[PDB]
């Protein structure tokens, strides 16, 4: 058949994706002899190795580029450049990535517990949320403090109130604030101490 510069039958279109979802440029490129394909960002050739993870395909006709957890370092100009002899041919689009956030959200919440004088006792807490969650711990309502008898103990998600040997006057309301820029959650349990 004929031999024919390089067109876009299907252009890139530019796209706003939210972070940590997948983005996806997709092109449909003609052309005989079939064009050699390369993408690039900002006047920079992609490849595994410069964004890591990143799929590249060219197969039908249809080239993709797909970012599998797309981060905000990702965005900007993206351009997918077709080759043969008989020409050149160019599609630019722009990648908008919006922030994530999520409010916090207690995926372990504290639960009621009834020892013996003399008992030790943890109480837990699982928390996630972003921008990552200020976490504190009340008894009553008033902030416990650290100290041998109560101890706070986080290890990323996990926070942890330690009480080493619990007696009748830790007996209480026990709860925990966890506050974002998006939202604040509170867990609650009563702890009882013969």
């Amino acid at each position: 058949m004929t031999t024919q510069a390089p067109t876009f039958t299907q252009p890139l279109q530019s796209v706003v994706v939210l972070e940590g979802s997948t983005a996806t440029f997709e092109a449909h490129i003609s052309g005989f002899p079939v064009p050699e394909v390369s993408w690039f960002r900002d006047g920079q050739v992609i490849s595994t190795s410069t964004l890591p993870g990143v799929q590249i395909s060219f197969s039908d006709g249809r080239a993709k580029l797909t970012i599998p957890a797309v981060t905000k370092a990702n965005s900007g100009r993206y351009s997918l450049k077709a080759t043969n002899g008989s020409g050149q041919a160019t599609s630019t689009a722009e990648l908008l990535v919006k922030a994530e956030t999520a409010p916090p959200n207690f995926v372990q919440r504290l639960q009621s517990m009834t020892v013996r004088q003399g008992s030790q006792v943890r109480l837990q807490v699982r928390v996630t949320g972003i921008p990552t969650p200020v976490v504190k711990f009340y008894r009553d309502g008033a902030e416990i403090q650290s100290s041998l008898d109560f101890q706070i103990s986080q290890e990323g998600d996990l926070y942890s109130l330690l009480i080493a040997e619990a007696y009748p006057e830790d007996s209480g309301t026990y709860s925990v604030n966890a506050t974002n820029s998006v939202g604040r959650a509170t867990s609650t349990a009563e702890l009882l101490v013969q």
